């Protein structure tokens, strides 16, 4: 456990940043919903107006409690009460306003963002936490107003699902990261960031020419599977979440039905399982390595695992539960309810393939995750702007820094084993 102290002191400046930068979100979410709300909503203006500046003192207390000595010695604690302080804003905002149901499912699933990813508690308190609110989200919604309450639950499952793997997956770099920095702290005793913030690529066009090639080398040479951060491990998960995303998002949306559903509806979610199937198997072969694996099937691999080639294939895997909300999508639209509220998971979702470009992926899901929805409508047609906007700067800002936090995994990778070779030649 000594190492465990020191690790949190190392990876303290980035609790401290992320945390930070939540602050910044909450308070600027919750100055836009008053805006939002002191215009559109007068009738009941300064019951749900006031908790929100009221709430936006709680940031600037909590901003400064930063720097206090205290939160150098108890960032968890701190990060605690944002958690269950947020929550009583969220829960009473859904009981006050009986506002549309998609705009308080944006809430949830914001305020269960942060909690996984950029809040850094225990796992089990994280989780623990996260189901309760969720829990008594979709319980205060009904109350305070057979297959359609199994639906909530689904997409709540999404959310979960995701925040877990993301929060799973982000602890797994920030350790690797700390033992082989550390690594090559005793070599180079023995022995006697480099990321652009607009882009996101290292300076050196050498190791962005290796790093690109990084899961080709890495079929070609078949290394073996050692941990998490194993870049073809890492899609085996990404592939796997994504094929629960699609099928559970795709379970709610056919009990919608139960007007047949159109030839596009069926068609589109059978084409994508059909890619499915051979997605998860594909990836199998890629870390499994069977006896069945066979030469042809081995020239296949490695070309698929280039740097453009993967992109496309995660490009449509990504967008492929996006593409099952708007399947079901046809002129007798006026359905405004379930299509909206599946979206805010379709977008989401574009935090998977942690892998590939945070620029692409953040990108396709403003074109393929909001933009259909939003032409769709081209106030519910000026909140689904602002609940979509705020959704989407939380996937931008979440890719963007598990991005940072995947690359930096592999310099630490390539300078540790740099260290190692220097090492044995003396």
């Amino acid at each position: 456990v000594n190492l465990e102290e020191a690790c949190l002191e190392r990876c303290f400046p980035q609790t401290q940043r992320r945390f930070r930068y939540a602050l910044f979100y909450i308070g600027f979410a919750c100055l836009l919903w008053s805006i939002y709300f002191a215009v559109h909503m007068r009738s009941r203006l300064i019951v749900m107006v006031a908790p929100a500046l009221c709430f936006l003192l709680v940031c600037v207390g909590f901003f400064l409690f930063t720097f206090t000595k205290l939160y150098a010695r108890h960032y968890a604690w701190t990060s605690l009460a944002l958690t269950l302080l947020v929550f009583a804003l969220t829960l009473a905002a859904q009981f006050q306003v009986l506002l549309s149901q998609v705009g308080s499912f944006s809430m949830c699933i914001e305020v269960l963002f942060l909690l996984y990813t950029v809040m850094h508690l225990p796992l089990y308190l994280s989780l623990c936490l996260g189901v309760a609110y969720s829990v008594l989200f979709e319980t205060f919604g009904y109350h305070f107003r057979h297959w359609e309450l199994l639906s909530r639950g689904l997409l709540h499952g999404c959310i979960h699902a995701i925040g877990v793997h993301l929060f799973v997956m982000s602890q797994v770099r920030s350790r690797s990261t700390f033992l082989k920095v550390g690594q090559s702290i005793m070599h180079g005793k023995d022995l006697e960031p480099p990321i652009n913030q607009f882009s996101l690529n290292f300076l050196d066009q050498e190791l962005e020419r290796s790093y690109r090639t990084s899961y080709q080398e890495e079929v070609i040479k078949n290394s073996p599977v050692k941990t998490f951060a194993s870049p073809t491990f890492s899609s085996l998960l990404d592939v796997f979440l994504s094929t629960t995303v699609f099928l559970t998002l795709s379970t709610t949306c056919f009990l919608k039905y139960e007007v047949p559903p159109p030839p596009a509806a069926l068609a589109v979610f059978s084409a994508a399982l059909l890619l499915e199937v051979l997605s998860l198997a594909v990836s199998i072969r890629m870390v499994f390595f069977l006896e069945d694996v066979m030469a042809c099937t081995k020239r296949l691999l490695e070309w698929i695992a280039g740097w453009l080639p993967r992109h496309c294939i995660g490009a449509i895997l990504v967008s492929l539960p996006a593409l099952a909300v708007y399947s079901h999508v046809t002129s007798e639209y006026e359905f405004p309810v379930f299509t909206g509220s599946a979206a805010l998971i379709a977008v989401v979702h574009y935090c998977n393939f942690c892998q590939l470009s945070s620029w692409m992926r953040s990108s396709l899901a403003t074109v393929v995750g909001a933009g259909p929805l939003l032409l769709l409508y081209v106030l519910i047609g000026q909140e689904v702007v602002l609940v979509f906007f705020l959704l989407l700067l939380l996937v931008w800002f979440l890719n963007r820094e598990f991005e940072v936090s995947y690359r930096l995994h592999y310099h630490g990778d390539v300078e540790a084993d740099l260290h190692r070779t220097k090492i044995q030649s003396m």
